[PDB]
C-alpha cells in the first residue's frame, strides 16, 4: 500500500495541528510498532524551468516509424515553444508539463534545445514517470483543465515536495490499508489527539428518506451491511480536479473519471472500497446470491470469469452487477456517457472475498482490504463521503434515498466482545515494569472501551480491530506501542537434558565416517525425475514404483515423492561428471516416502482440544511410512593416480566397504549375500543383512540402466533401509591373551559357486576358541583343480588363552577346522603351511 | 535451620539441637542463632560446616531427595576440545 506524506500527515493534523517530521522518523517509527516500510521515495527532484505548459497547436510529422508531433507550447508570458514529443494521449488545449532548456530532471538528466526528426525541440513534455511523480505509463501527464495557469512552477504544481510511503501491510491490521487507519497507528505512537476522519463532524450524514433501490439479500453469503445511495444529473465530462488525480497517482491508481476516482479515493482514505453503478443501467432488483454452477459474469476489463457456487454476486433481472467484494461487472459499469450514479458500500464475508479472488487470480484493491475485514460501521459515513464528493466535483444532487441492509434481524452495534484481562498481563508477556496505568491508556488509543474492576480490565475493542480478540492479541497492542527494544535480554534456565539420541548420534557418526573415506554429501532432491523406473527397467509392480504425488510440483513432469535415494544420487553424479569432475563419490542421509494404501486424509479435528492418543494414531497411520536412508554412488577413480601408480577404478567392492563403514559406524555386523535386483547388476549385486533382517543393497549398477541413464561406465550404488538397522550399544569386554600365537596357512578347495565367507565362516566354527584371527589371502582358479572349483587360500592366528600352543595343539585346530570346511561347504584341503 | 539448608530436608523442630547434644556439645538457643560448643574428644568439631555433618549423619543421608539443579545456558565444548 502506496500512499504520500501529505495526506497522512492533514489526517493526523486535524487533531495536532503542526504536526511534521522527517521521512526517515516516519520510517522508524512504523517499523517500530509493526509496519514494514518497503520503500521511501521522495518526488524525484527538478531544477530549473520544469512548468505548466498549454498545448497551442500539433503538427503530426510524418515519414517516420511512429507517429511524432511538433506542439507549440505556450509556456507562460506569451511565450510559445516548438517542443518534439512522441506520445498521443494529449489534445490541443491541455495542460502539460515541459522541461525546457537548462532543466534537469530526476535521474541526472540535463535538458537541452535539440534538433530531432527535422525540427527545433525546446525541450520535452513529461510524464509522471520521467518527473518521479508516479509510475510508468504510455505518454505524458496531461493536467486538467484549471488546474495551473501556462507557466506555472512545475515542482509546486506537482507536489514535488512530497514523499510517498511504501508499505508491506500485514494480514491482521486490514484498518491500516487506508489514511484512516494508518493516521491512527501514527497518534497512537506520537502519544497525539486523533479526529476520525469518517466520523460525524467530519462528515456529516445526508439524508434518509426513503429507500435508494429495491435490493434482496440471501443472508447466507455472509454480507454483514450493504448500503446504496444516488447521484444523479452529473456531467459525464467532467474530470476531477487535480489534487484529487495526484493523491491517487501517488498510492498507485491512474485516475479515470469521477464516478470511478471518487471510489478509489474514499477507499484509500477510510478503508472502505466502493463501487459506482450506472443506475440507468441496472434492470430491476438488485439481488446478492450465491452463484450456480457453470454460471458466467463479465467483469469491467471485459473477461468471462467462470464462476463457482462458492463465489457471491450482485444480479439484477437482466444480467451479473458485481462479483461481490472482488471486482464489479461490465453490466453495469459506468462509461462515457453516464448520468446518473448508484453507490454500492458494501461489507463481504472475508473468508468469501478470499476464495473466490484467489480462484480467479483478481487480488484488486477491492478485494484485499475485504480479505482482512472491512469496519462495519462506517458503510453510510463512506457512502455519504464518496456522494457528496462526487456530486461536489461532477455537479450532479445527492438524492436523499439511502438503502442501508445491516442483517436480520439489523445489527445496530458492530462492536466485538469484550475481554477480560488482568491489568499486569502485558507486563509479565514482556517482562517490564510499565508505568501505571500503561495498559489502559494504549487500549483507549486504539479506540477499545475500557474499564477496571481491581485488578481486571473489561476491554471492548473497536469496530476497525476484529483482530483483537483475545487477551494475547492486547498485550501485542500494549508492547508494540511502548516499543519492543525495551525488552530486556534474560537467559532461561533450561533443566538437565538428555543430550542427542542414539539415532541422531548414528546419523552424525555415519556422515563423518563416510566424509573421512573420501565421500561428498549431497542434499537429496525428493522429487524423482521423470520416468526414472522407466529407464531402471523395474517391473509394473515393484515396490518403488508406489509413489506419493504432489499435485502442484515446480515441475510439472516431476511430481512423485522418492521411495529411493539413489535418482537423486544419481543426478547430482551426472552434475559432476557433466562438469569434468568424473572421479565422485556422493552419499545422501534422507528419508524417503513410500506410502502403504491410497492417500487416505483424515478428516479436521476440533482444534480447541488435544487430539486422543487415538486420533494421534489414526493421522500418523493415514502417512505414508517415511523411514530415514542411507545411499551413496561412486563413479570414475576411487584412488587417485599419482606417483605411487596410475589410480583404482570404482570396483563393486568399494560399495560393499561402504556398507562396512556405515555398519562399522552404526556398530553392527552385517552379511553380504548374492542377489538380482533392479537397477543393480545382476552378478555384482549384494542384498546386505543384519541379522536376518534385510536393510538394503549394494554393487555395481546394471550396464544396460547405466547406457539409458547416461551414467558413467562403472557407476557403483549402495542403499540402505537406516530404520531396520537396529540400535547397538555393545559393552565389550576383550579377552587380550599375551601367550605367543602360532601362525599357518591353509588352502582349500572348493566349488566357484561357495561364497568365500561361508569357507571362512566353516573353518572358524571348526576351529574353534583358539582360532584369534582368519584372513583370506588369494582366490587361485586353474585347469589343474577344476574347471569350476578354486583355491582359497586362509591365514590363521592360533592363540591359546592360559598357555604357549604347542604346535601339535594347532594343527589338531586346524584338522577340526579343515574337516568343518570339508562337512559344510565340501571343502578339499590342498595343502598348508607355517606362515614364516 | 542451617542443618534443613545443606541437606535440603525440612528437619522435624529441635533436632540440630538434639543431636548436637547427643555428641556431647553445649548448645544454647539465641532466637534463630545457636551457640554450640563440641566436647574435648571432638576436636573436628570446629565450623558451622563441621556441625551440619553430625545432625545429617544421625538423620541418615537416605532422607535427601534426588533434585536437579537448573544450570545456566552454557557455552558447548571450545574449540580446541573440539579438534582433539
Amino acid at each position: 500500500m502506496r500512499l504520500p506524506y501529505s495526506w497522512l500527515r492533514e489526517v493526523v493534523a486535524v487533531g495536532a495541528s503542526g504536526w511534521d517530521v522527517t521521512p526517515g522518523e516516519l520510517e522508524q517509527t512504523l517499523l517500530r510498532i509493526g509496519h514494514e516500510v518497503e520503500e521511501v521515495i521522495p518526488l524525484g527532484p527538478v531544477d530549473g524551468p520544469v512548468t505548466v505548459g498549454r498545448v497551442a497547436d500539433i503538427e503530426e510529422l510524418t515519414g517516420y516509424k511512429k507517429p511524432i508531433r511538433a506542439c507549440a507550447v505556450d509556456i507562460g508570458d506569451r511565450q510559445y515553444r516548438e517542443i518534439i514529443c512522441g506520445a498521443t494521449n494529449f489534445a490541443v488545449g491541455d495542460l502539460v508539463v515541459v522541461a525546457l532548456p537548462g532543466a534537469t530532471l530526476p535521474g541526472g538528466f540535463t535538458i537541452s534545445a535539440r534538433k530531432a526528426y527535422g525540427r527545433n525541440s525546446d525541450g520535452m513534455i513529461c510524464s509522471a514517470a520521467e518527473l518521479n511523480l508516479g509510475a510508468d505509463h504510455s505518454g505524458i501527464l496531461v493536467l486538467p483543465p484549471g488546474a495551473a495557469e501556462p507557466g506555472a512552477d512545475g515542482a509546486g504544481v506537482l507536489g514535488l515536495d512530497d514523499v510517498v510511503f511504501h508499505l508491506a501491510i500485514t494480514p491482521d491490521r486490514g484498518y491500516c490499508m487506508s489514511v484512516r487507519g494508518l493516521a491512527r497507528e501514527l497518534a497512537c505512537a506520537y502519544d497525539l489527539d486523533f479526529v476520525d476522519p469518517a466520523s460525524n463532524s467530519r462528515v456529516p450524514p445526508l439524508p434518509i428518506e426513503g429507500p435508494a433501490w429495491p435490493l434482496t439479500v440471501q443472508p447466507e453469503t455472509g454480507v454483514r451491511r450493504f448500503a446504496l445511495r444516488p447521484v444523479i444529473g452529473i456531467d459525464p465530462a467532467a474530470v476531477s480536479p487535480w489534487w484529487l488525480q495526484r493523491r491517487l497517482l501517488l498510492c498507485g491508481i491512474r485516475a479515470t473519471c469521477p464516478a470511478v476516482d471518487v471510489t478509489n479515493y474514499v477507499m484509500l482514505e477510510l478503508g472502505h472500497p466502493m463501487h459506482a453503478h450506472d443506475r440507468n443501467r441496472i434492470s430491476g432488483t438488485l439481488g446478492v446470491r450465491f452463484a450456480r454452477s457453470g454460471e458466467t459474469a463479465v467483469t469491467l476489463d471485459g473477461i468471462e470469469r467462470k464462476l463457482d457456487t462458492a463465489d457471491v454476486l450482485i444480479v439484477d433481472d437482466a444480467a451479473t452487477a458485481a462479483i461481490g467484494g472482488v471486482m464489479g461487472a461490465a453490466s453495469t459499469e459506468v462509461r462515457a456517457d453516464s448520468t446518473d450514479v448508484l453507490l454500492e458500500a458494501a461489507i463481504w464475508d472475508p473468508a468469501a472475498v478470499s476464495r473466490t479472488q484467489r480462484r480467479l487470480h483478481l487480488p484488486s484493491e477491492a478485494a484485499r482490504r475485504y480479505e482482512r475485514t472491512v469496519d462495519p460501521a462506517i458503510s453510510v459515513a463512506a457512502l455519504d463521503r464518496c456522494a457528496r464528493l462526487l456530486a461536489d466535483i461532477a455537479g450532479g444532487e445527492v438524492s436523499p434515498t439511502l438503502t442501508d441492509w445491516r442483517g436480520d434481524p439489523p445489527c445496530d452495534d458492530w462492536s466485538p466482545p469484550p475481554i477480560r484481562m488482568g491489568v499486569d498481563v502485558p507486563d509479565r508477556i514482556a517482562g517490564v515494569a510499565y508505568p501505571q496505568g500503561t495498559t489502559a491508556r494504549r487500549l483507549a488509543q486504539i479506540g477499545a472501551v475500557v474499564t477496571h474492576d481491581g485488578d481486571t480490565l473489561t476491554v471492548t475493542p473497536p469496530s476497525w480491530r476484529p483482530d483483537l480478540r483475545q487477551p494475547a492479541d492486547l498485550v501485542e497492542e500494549v508492547l508494540r506501542l511502548e516499543g519492543l527494544e525495551v525488552i530486556p535480554s534474560v537467559l532461561p534456565p533450561a533443566p538437565a537434558g538428555r543430550g542427542l539420541t542414539a539415532g541422531q548420534q548414528r546419523r552424525r557418526t555415519i556422515g563423518r565416517s563416510l566424509a573421512l573415506s573420501g565421500y561428498v554429501e549431497i542434499l537429496p532432491t525428493p522429487f524423482l525425475p521423470a520416468g526414472v523406473f522407466d529407464l531402471w527397467g523395474l517391473e509394473a509392480d515393484d515396490s518403488r514404483r508406489m509413489t506419493t504425488r504432489v499435485l502442484n510440483p515446480l515441475e510439472a513432469d516431476r511430481p512423485q515423492l522418492a521411495t529411493t535415494l539413489l535418482p537423486a544420487l544419481l543426478e547430482a553424479l551426472v552434475r559432476n561428471v557433466s562438469r569434468g569432475l568424473v572421479d565422485v563419490a556422493l552419499f545422501a542421509i534422507a528419508q524417503v516416502v513410500q506410502p502403504t494404501e491410497q492417500t487416505r486424509g483424515v478428516g479436521l479435528i476440533p482444534v480447541d482440544r488435544r487430539p486422543t492418543d487415538d486420533e494421534i494414531a489414526m493421522l500418523d497411520a493415514s502417512l505414508p511410512r517415511q523411514p530415514q536412508h542411507v545411499a551413496a554412488v561412486l563413479a570414475g577413480l576411487r584412488e587417485p593416480r599419482g606417483p605411487w601408480g596410475p589410480g583404482r577404478p570404482v570396483e563393486a567392492a568399494d560399495a560393499f566397504e561402504a556398507v562396512r563403514i556405515i555398519a562399522r559406524a552404526s556398530r553392527v555386523d552385517v552379511t553380504l549375500r548374492p542377489a538380482q535386483y533392479l537397477p543393480w547388476h545382476p552378478g555384482r549385486c549384494a542384498q546386505v543383512f543384519v541379522g536376518e533382517s534385510s536393510v538394503g543393497h549394494a554393487g555395481q549398477l546394471h550396464p544396460a540402466v547405466i547406457e539409458r541413464s547416461g551414467l558413467p561406465k562403472g557407476t557403483c550404488a549402495v542403499e540402505l533401509n537406516l530404520d531396520a538397522i537396529p540400535c547397538s550399544a555393545p559393552l565389550p569386554a576383550p579377552r587380550v591373551s599375551p601367550y605367543p600365537a602360532v601362525f599357518q596357512d591353509v588352502s582349500l578347495v572348493v566349488a566357484a559357486d561357495i561364497p568365500a565367507q561361508a569357507v571362512a565362516d566353516a573353518v572358524r566354527a571348526g576351529a574353534g576358541d583358539l582360532l584369534e584371527d582368519i584372513a583370506l589371502f588369494d582366490v587361485f582358479t586353474g585347469p589343474q583343480i577344476g574347471e569350476h572349483r578354486k583355491s582359497l587360500t586362509f591365514a590363521l592366528r592360533f592363540r591359546a588363552p592360559d598357555r604357549t600352543l604347542t604346535e601339535d595343539d594347532a594343527s589338531a585346530a586346524r584338522d577340526a577346522a579343515v574337516q568343518s570346511a570339508a562337512e559344510r561347504v565340501g571343502a578339499v584341503l590342498r595343502g598348508w603351511k607355517l606362515a614364516a
